[PDB]
């Protein structure tokens, strides 16, 4: 419970387009970064220190990218770094790198002199959301024991995840032609370990840009990835009734749910 912050959560509290905190950014220039350059987003009006989280786009011809869970997440009490669209880096092994040249870069900044973040950073308590081959780099990331939560959207890649060691909950797109969930999100999925608390959702009908957030599934994105953040970077129990209890088939718009439910303490 020492980490919870904002009031006691409620569907309708969840799927508002904001949460409690007002949001401000930071930009970061791919000039002082190494890892493409972006915008950090946090709240006002808080106290004491956040997890923080790193958003990662990686799709390579990608007409528009994931912004949206910056602010969405910045809201509900994380720091949150949304990275630019960057061809710097592509295939997933590169996307991990540049995901732990971010997630350094933010660490960093909780005790840098000049940042609008100096010291809101619990540097302890990291995730990481990406997108296409940054979903593909996300797994492997949380192959490595830093972070404490990922949420992949709509990977792609080529290796296998049963050494992932963070909660896991992939956003699978039914309808995704650029990574097809038989070959890429369902296996991956499939693959996780039984010592992790995971959740597989499948969006109905989504493309390959279903989960990254703007259009018409905010509301099962947020429901489902700000309860993830919650309980799992933060602790927060209170959120576990979104994740653990609903029949999630029966929202039209999850085509398939897979879970390993309760998330015991």
């Amino acid at each position: 419970q020492s980490y919870e912050r904002g009031p006691d959560p409620t569907v309708a509290f969840l799927e508002a387009s904001s949460g409690p905190y007002s949001v401000r950014t930071s930009r970061v220039s791919g000039l002082v970064s190494g890892f493409g350059g972006g915008t950090i987003h946090y709240p006002t009006g808080t106290t004491g220190t956040m997890a923080a989280i790193v958003v990662i786009p990686g799709f390579v011809s990608a007409e528009s990218s994931i912004d949206w869970w910056g602010p969405k997440l910045a809201s509900h009490g994380f720091v949150v770094m949304t990275i630019d669209t960057n061809t710097g880096f592509d295939q997933p092994p590169s996307r991990a790198r540049q995901i732990n040249n971010a997630l350094d870069y933010l660490v960093d900044q909780n005790s840098s002199r000049t940042s609008p973040v100096n010291g809101m950073i619990d540097t302890e308590r990291l995730g990481v959301i990406g997108w296409s081959m940054g979903g593909g780099g996300t797994l492997r990331v949380a192959s490595e024991g830093r972070i404490k939560a990922a949420i992949p959207l709509a990977p792609w890649d080529t290796t296998r995840f049963s050494g992932v060691q963070a909660p896991t909950l992939i956003f699978a797109c039914e309808s995704d032609l650029i990574a097809p969930v038989r070959s890429h999100a369902s296996p991956f999925y499939n693959q996780l370990p039984n010592d992790i608390d995971k959740a597989y959702v499948e969006i109905n009908n989504g493309s390959h840009y279903c989960a990254n957030g703007g259009g018409l599934n905010n509301d099962v994105l947020s429901r489902f990835g700000v309860s993830w953040m919650k309980r799992f970077l933060d602790n927060d129990t209170r959120y576990s009734q979104f994740l653990c209890g609903p029949r999630h088939e029966s929202d039209r718009k999850i085509s398939e749910y897979r879970g390993n439910c309760p998330y015991l303490e």
